[PDB]
């Protein structure tokens, strides 16, 4: 049982959750590698004990565990394996699978609101098109208008043999990326990959570095389609600063729905390769890495410029001067356009409340250091001075081989 | 089936067989990783020994020979007539160097082979003992111009006790507790200011009072010692442009020297061996200065920046910590006392393992310590992974012999 102690404080408790960690990470005794990206790499007998497990913190997590309505739904489950081989969740359990795999995704720091998120159960869903509606429902709730609501829309569970539904896009919302007779990018390069995948299936290229992109969704087995996006559900924030007047002429923006959409929902032993979620953003996801990364958007030196900073020498810290004014600038534009945002101190110190929150329930909670710990300020937030422990538990959002 | 690590700023890919040479186990299981952790007989010493011995004759390129051959010979043997054996004049020198080279949390590295080890395995007390601190101190402050260095005292032996240096650091402020349950000068010496004390020092009232040496021969209980007041190097903090602080009244010394490490070098072990490179500016700024715990100035001076400390997305805290910062790194050049920022640091950091790669294929790293406490992504060593693992030579913690 880990002894984990925070050195602010100098509070100290135990991990006895991490005893119950499951499906192996990829540290061994002779060397870490929590700081890899993507841990080491990516007859069905496996389902029925992993079944069982769920089901069983299903009614232990509603008291009703041992005999009556819980001695009973463990045989219907072990039934329709038998027969079927895949089995089918009742819609209470799919809402706290989603629920939980929240609660146990180690590198999110909003964890707190796990407790408040929406479930659209989409099992039912046989096409293409159904995929587009059933997109625009949550896209068009989970923004509400500025007022974002925590939301994920689960697509049906893949069959044994036979295609799985899948969205192409990383995320529902992405800026284009264009190459040139330089092969450098206008607009966003990270998602340059899955801009490429869209002209050649029918798109027509943009103008500005803003440019949405269009939606590539897929049903089983039939190859993908393009969705053009209607631009009143897809909400943006134009970039203005609180009094550097110059900054909302750079012609900055970002969207409001950061909403995820190639991972991989596992619950109870059947996984959904299509099944996004969404909450919203924090600061420094925009402001740092969004904005500031040298193979994002790269906006760093020229913000310095426009502050007349001095550009020649490190030491004057012009990069972290412009970084905490860029960050300002989301802050403040977010918030008159009355869209839901947290700063990166406000998110840590309710991260910290979580874990408080999580040790009296389940003595424990992953949390991997290396992505609560803020982009920037780091060690002025709460989650520096603290140790964690980092493991697996289910059920869990798992990443996936992309499917091009 | 070596680690296969990656830079995601650029997008190189490297193996890390270095690490298979691991000659020791951490706290991180397939289970779990604790990673973030802060503290993660004759035929023993033997194989250690030979290891090192094997370390030596290689970066002479001389493996294999005769004088290897002979030196293991002889080490073995004198390990069975007195239980221990003694180091060379070079040898020292080269696993000296190889225990910085190795130390995991350390940005500074690309500096490794530039070190000057003093060797005082000849140390007979606690007064000769402050002798050759004085005179470490003198050559590595020089004037400003800081010279990184390592002083080796009498390796740990049977039946005879140790050397040790009470106080973590050569240069440490006293904390004087106070009536109204504060602290006066750093907290994190509160202890250390204890002992001190109560071992017969005079205590002052400042915050910034340059604390006594607690030095302990064999078997003698420590002995108290003030360090020359012109010895220790101090610098005033002031800000290029903000002007008010200045009345603060903050200063912070040159030279950073830890002295209460262990140094294990083949199976031997120096329990008194201080080490001084020079300051990089987060320390004294972002850790020493803002952590709430130490001197804790963060929010006291954004009021004085006239920001809006009443909410957090005004992100007042991070300003007035960039602008602490920056008062940190032009107080030091105005007083021509050498001083690194971030941004350089992990840059140089990133040419060492270029380097590393190509030499031993690989490098102990911490990633958790090798990102800076301000600005992470800003600097190239936050998109880069890396492996933590342990290679002896090395510096190891030890406990407070109080
Ligand atoms: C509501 C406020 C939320 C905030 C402020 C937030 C914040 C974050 C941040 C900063 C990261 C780091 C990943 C990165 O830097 O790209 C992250 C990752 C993650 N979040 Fe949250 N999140 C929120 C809601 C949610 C929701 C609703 C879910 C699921 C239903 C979720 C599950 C995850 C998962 C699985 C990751 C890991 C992604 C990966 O491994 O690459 N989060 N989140
Ligand atoms: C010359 C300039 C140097 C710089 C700029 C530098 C930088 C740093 C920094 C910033 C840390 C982490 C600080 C912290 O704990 O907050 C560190 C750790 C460390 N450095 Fe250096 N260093 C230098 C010289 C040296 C030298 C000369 C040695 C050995 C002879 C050394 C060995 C170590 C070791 C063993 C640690 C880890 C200590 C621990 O884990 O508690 N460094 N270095
Ligand atoms: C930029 N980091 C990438 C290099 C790694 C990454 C991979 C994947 C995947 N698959 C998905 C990723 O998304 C992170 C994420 C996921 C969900 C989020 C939610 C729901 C809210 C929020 N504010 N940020 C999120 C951030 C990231
Ligand atoms: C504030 N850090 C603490 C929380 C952890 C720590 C503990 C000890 C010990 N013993 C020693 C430590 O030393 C860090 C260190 C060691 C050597 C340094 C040298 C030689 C130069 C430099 N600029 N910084 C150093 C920093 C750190
Ligand atoms: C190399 C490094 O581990 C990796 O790029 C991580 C570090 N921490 C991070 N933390 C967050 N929140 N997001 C990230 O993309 C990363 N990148
Ligand atoms: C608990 C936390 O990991 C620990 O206090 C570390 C984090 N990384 C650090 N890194 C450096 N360079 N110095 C430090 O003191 C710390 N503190
Ligand atoms: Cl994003
Ligand atoms: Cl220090
Ligand atoms: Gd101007
Ligand atoms: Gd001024
Ligand atoms: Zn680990
Ligand atoms: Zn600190």
């Amino acid at each position: 049982f880990p002894r984990v102690k925070n050195w602010e404080v100098g509070s100290i408790t135990y991990d006895t959750l991490s005893a119950q960690a499951q499906q192996d990470g990829p540290c061994t005794p002779r060397r870490c590698l929590g700081s890899l990206v993507f841990p080491r790499k990516l007859a069905p007998e496996q389902l029925l004990s992993q079944a069982r497990d769920f089901i069983n913190q299903y009614y232990s997590s509603i008291k009703r565990s041992g005999s009556q309505a819980h001695e009973q739904r463990l045989q219907e489950v072990e039934a329709e394996v038998a027969a079927t081989g895949t089995y089918q969740l009742r819609e209470s359990e799919l809402v706290f699978g989603a629920k939980q795999a929240w609660r146990n995704a180690p590198r999110c720091v909003g964890r707190i609101q796990w407790g408040k998120l929406q479930v659209f159960d989409a099992r039912d869903c046989r096409s293409a098109q159904e995929m587009f509606t059933y997109i625009c429902n949550h896209i068009k709730y989970a923004t509400n208008r500025g007022n974002l609501r925590s939301a994920i829309t689960v697509f049906p569970q893949r069959c044994p043999g036979r295609g799985d539904f899948r969205i192409w896009n990383s995320q529902l919302v992405r800026y284009a990326g264009y190459r040139q007779q330089d092969g450098s990018v206008r607009g966003d390069p990270a998602n340059v990959e899955i801009t490429e995948l869209c002209i050649q299936h029918g798109w027509t290229p943009g103008n500005g570095r803003f440019d949405v992109l269009p939606l590539l969704l897929q049903a089983p087995d039939e190859p993908p389609e393009l969705f053009l996006l209607p631009p009143e559900l897809v909400l943006e924030v134009p970039l203005e600063h609180p009094t550097l007047e110059w900054f909302a002429a750079l012609g900055l923006r970002w969207y409001a729905l950061p909403a995820v959409s190639n991972m991989l929902l596992e619950i109870g032993g059947l996984e959904f390769p299509a099944a996004p979620f969404s909450g919203w953003y924090m600061s420094t996801e925009i402001g740092t890495r969004n904005l500031c990364d040298p193979h994002r958007y790269n906006i760093l030196e020229d913000v310095a410029v426009c502050m007349d900073l001095d550009t020649r020498t490190t030491s004057s810290l012009w990069k972290d001067k412009a970084a905490v004014e860029i960050n300002v600038a989301v802050l403040h534009s977010y918030q008159l356009a009355k869209v839901t945002i947290v700063d990166h101190h406000a998110a840590t110190a309710s991260f910290m409340k979580h874990l408080e929150n999580e040790q009296k329930a389940r003595g424990g909670c992953p949390a991997d250091w290396a992505w609560i710990v803020p982009p920037i300020s780091g060690s002025l937030t709460p989650v520096f001075h603290q140790e964690m422990v980092n493991y697996f538990l289910s059920p869990a959002f798992r990443y996936q081989p992309d499917p091009w």
